[PDB]
Formats: C-alpha cells, structure tokens, sequence
C-alpha cells in the first residue's frame, strides 16, 4: 500500500508532482494532493510567473481550470515544439500529473529537496516523496478525500 510522489524544484512556488511516475491523477485527486503539500492548484497567472523564473516540464498536469505543460525551450516531443504555457485542448482522457502552488516557497528558483508532506492526514498508505536527486522522505498517511479516487 504505497504511493511514490515525484516532485520538482519550485519556481515562484509552483512545482510538478507525478504519482508513481505515470499519468494517474484525477482532477479531484490533484486538488487533494496539493492540499497535502499545503498548496493549491496554480492559477494561469501563477504558472506564467513560474515559467518566467525557469520552470518547464515535459508532462501534462492540472492547474486551476486547465491541463498544461510549461515550456521554455522548443522540443518536438514536448508540447509539439511549443513554448509558453501550453494548454491541452483535445484529449479523451481524465488523468494527468498535477502542478501545485505553495505561497510560502522562495520567490524564484528553489531546487532544494522536499522533506515533508505537512498536511497529509492519518491513513494506511506509505507515501514517499521522491526528489529528482533521489532524496526520499516517507510517512504513513492518506491525502485522498474522494472515494472514486481510492
Ligand atoms: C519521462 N517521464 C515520464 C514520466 N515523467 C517523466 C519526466 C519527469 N520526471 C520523472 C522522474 C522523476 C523522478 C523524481 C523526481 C522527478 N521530479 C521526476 C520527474
């Protein structure tokens, strides 16, 4: 009963989280997941400022209202060579990664590890935060509030 959460650097408070390294988060689970990090789904404006500080990924994830990929450098296999906050327009499917925004993070690039999941609640799951440098933090808990997500 284990979940890996792979997390990025923060840029103006915004970071990317993937569950188990595969697209597998619903829109309801995304809000709950960010809440566990004392964070919210980013607005478009928050994501655009993050972009401007150096944030980019090659993964679709939820923000408030849309599913996006932030892109700085054109890559043909990431958002069809687009730059900017690329908005997913047409998809059949409902499960992506998520972005999260933490107001209490540093204003620009913060590439320190994440060492806590501060607002997780009591539960049976071993949740492991996995940083890109491999640093891990585990705790037993739960973050999902919606039954359809478990
Ligand atoms: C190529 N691929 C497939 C699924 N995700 C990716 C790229 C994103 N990576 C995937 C692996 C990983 C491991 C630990 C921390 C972070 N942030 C990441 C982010």
């Amino acid at each position: 009963n284990q979940i890996d959460l792979n997390v990025t650097c923060r840029y103006a408070g915004v970071f990317h989280v993937e569950k188990n390294g595969r697209y597998s988060i619903s829109r309801t689970e995304a809000a709950d997941l960010c809440q566990a990090f004392n964070s919210t789904l980013p607005t478009m404006d928050q994501m655009k400022l993050a972009l401007s500080k150096g944030f980019e990924t090659c993964r679709y994830g939820f923000i408030e209202g849309n599913v996006v990929i932030p892109r700085i450098h054109p890559n043909a296999i990431c958002a069809a060579n687009h730059t900017g906050v690329y908005i997913l327009v047409t998809s059949n499917t409902s499960h992506y990664d998520t972005y999260c925004f933490n107001a209490s993070a540093p204003p620009e690039e913060d590439c320190t590890s994440v060492t806590d999941l501060p607002n997780s609640f009591d539960g049976p799951v071993t949740i492991t935060i996995v940083n890109r440098d491999g640093t891990r933090y585990s705790k037993k808990g739960e973050y999902r509030t919606h039954q359809e997500d478990i």
